[PDB]
């Protein structure tokens, strides 16, 4: 079949973490975690009743305690109290959705490219680990610090099983505009319909936050699809930087490019942003008691 996963699961102490706020609801709470006895203090976010809830978070748990690469979020403990809750990295800067919202005037093409090539490194990784996210979007990646950025929500992410690489899905709500053409018709996932979610993610950012197929019910968008439309070319962006998204969105699931190829080609832009990405101000714009803090990724196993 396929190779054991011997990642640890950490069951956390109710006693070790200090929730401090609330930073979400749809609930997440920013906190510190003391391992006992250890000198470190570590930023964490805290994500919290029926018997499929928590069937349901511990899947995700799952994923994410098996995963291990600087741009996807891994799970650092779960706590098992009156409620399951999750204990991540705190990411200071909250989602990239709201981060390109709320600094629009502020971010140059330098960032943007770099997003663009961190997150397909992300989705290269997850690939390599034979899972399926199903769920990419600009709201599912978090902001560590302006210049790293890490995929997260894995509730709907698949490991494909050992043989067949392709997901075979039930009913629910589903995020209809993010999804491959094949998805909202058959259901079908794979690793080219996370593709067609990239070329998404690609196009919020790139209009620093814009709702894709806005007024348009979801209902409408397998036919619109079907008819030949896609998303419109941003604002800011070169035919070269549109054309790599508009592949993205072929109807042949394989001739989308590849992860590994979107790094490349992503690499290539940001070594020349200026030329691929066109921002009014560019060359302009600058982006930015805890004696024992550590971030989670210098705190290892
Ligand atoms: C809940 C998410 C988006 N979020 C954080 C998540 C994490 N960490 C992590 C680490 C790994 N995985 C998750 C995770 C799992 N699942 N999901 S998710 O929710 O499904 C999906 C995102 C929709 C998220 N969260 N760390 C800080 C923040 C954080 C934040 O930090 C600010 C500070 F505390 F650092 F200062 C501010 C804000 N906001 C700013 C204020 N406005 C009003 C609301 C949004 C949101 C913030």
């Amino acid at each position: 079949g396929e190779a054991p996963n011997q990642a640890l699961l950490r069951i956390l102490k109710e006693t070790e973490f200090k929730k401090i706020k609330v930073l979400g609801s749809g609930t997440v709470y920013k906190g510190l975690w003391i391992p006992e006895g250890e000198k470190v203090k570590i930023p964490v976010a805290i994500k919290e009743t029926s018997p499929k809830a928590n069937k349901e978070i511990l899947d995700e748990a799952y994923v994410m305690a098996s995963v291990d690469n600087p741009h996807v979020c891994r799970l650092l403990g779960i706590c098992l109290t009156s409620t399951v809750q999750l204990i991540m990295q705190l990411m200071p800067f909250g989602s990239l959705l709201d981060y390109v919202r709320e600094h629009k005037d502020n971010i140059g093409s330098q960032y943007l490219l770099n997003w663009c090539v961190q997150i397909a490194k992300g989705m290269n990784y997850l690939e390599d680990r034979r899972l399926v996210h199903r769920d990419l979007a600009a709201r599912n990646v978090l902001v560590k610090t302006p210049q790293h950025v890490k995929i997260t929500d894995f509730g709907r992410a698949k490991l494909l099983g050992a043989a067949a690489a392709e997901y075979h899905a039930e009913g629910g709500k589903v995020p209809i505009k993010w999804m491959a053409l094949e998805s909202i018709l058959h259901r079908i996932y794979t690793h080219q319909s996370d593709v067609w979610s990239y070329g998404v993610t690609v196009w919020e950012l790139m209009t620093f936050g814009s709702k894709p197929y806005d007024g348009i019910p979801a209902s409408e968008i397998s036919s619109i699809l079907e008819k030949g439309e896609r998303l419109p070319q941003p604002p800011i962006c070169t035919i070269d930087v549109y054309m790599i998204m508009v592949k993205c969105w072929m109807i042949d699931a394989d001739s989308r490019p590849k992860f590994r190829e979107l790094i490349i080609e992503f690499s290539k832009m940001a070594r020349d942003p200026q030329r691929y990405l066109v921002i009014q101000g560019d060359e302009r714009m600058h982006l930015p008691d805890m004696d024992d803090v550590v971030d989670a990724d210098e705190y290892l196993i």
